[PDB]
């Protein structure tokens, strides 16, 4: 369809179980029985780790006072939306009632990485490094800019 | 006095960089130059991930509603100290002015895990396994422990 799962080519990764990927992309308004909500919950903590790990390695200054606000931006909806563009998740998400929002794209973006993690055999290094190959550039840049 | 790092024996891990271990148990009070501050910033995200991945895996109700208040119990001070006590970390911490603070042995438990992770060569899988080895039965129990 519109979907086709050609996201995996944008993503650089091919899913084993294709139901995973779909559950990450599916809003509850499309499906109340199989949507992204629990993937999202895992994906928030996962991605948070990926970003805090990078941040502590590439930040000009290693003080919590400099890190936390920067951390705050790098895990925000606006930033996640900036990173999702590259994947253009809004083409593959399935939702019902006309309320796609930017917070949903962030939800899905977080769910997506949780989906890659699990479909990878819960391998965090691989998944970490896959996140880095796609977004490290953009993160270092934001880190460059500060704020 | 009461050190000699039997903690590596408590933990089941030997640091290739003993100084790294040391910095994780040292509050600024004992050294404004080499304390647990940045490791803490890393292990919070680190430890947040390990516990959420467990939550999301073994929790009965895979719902944001159930998860998130169950979650904030697991990453709660009370639990963290609970976990720490199986390492008697309280006694290996190097703070000045006898002001331990229950919400300081929480920062050291986190720093300690960032320290293992980094020393291990940034190996998330390994570190998560060591963490589970040490505390999954607790969490899996604390989770089914009502609500």
């Amino acid at each position: 369809m519109k979907m086709l799962e050609q996201l995996e080519k944008k993503l650089g990764y091919t899913f084993k179980d294709k139901s995973l990927l779909e559950k990450a992309l599916t809003h509850v308004s499309y499906s109340k029985k199989e949507h992204y909500e629990t993937l999202e919950f895992l994906g928030d903590a996962l991605v948070n780790f990926f970003i805090v790990d990078l941040l502590v390695q590439y930040s000009p200054n290693k003080r919590e006072g400099f890190l936390s606000p920067l951390k705050a931006y790098l895990i925000s909806e606006e930033f996640f939306n900036l990173l999702a563009q590259k994947l253009e998740l809004h083409k593959f998400i399935r939702i019902k009632r006309g309320k796609i929002n930017e917070t949903i794209i962030g939800d899905v973006f977080e769910a997506l990485w949780a989906a890659v993690y699990i479909d990878s055999g819960r391998d965090a290094n691989f998944t970490r490094e896959l996140f880095y190959k796609l977004f490290k550039e953009d993160i270092l840049s934001a880190i460059k800019e500060g704020r």
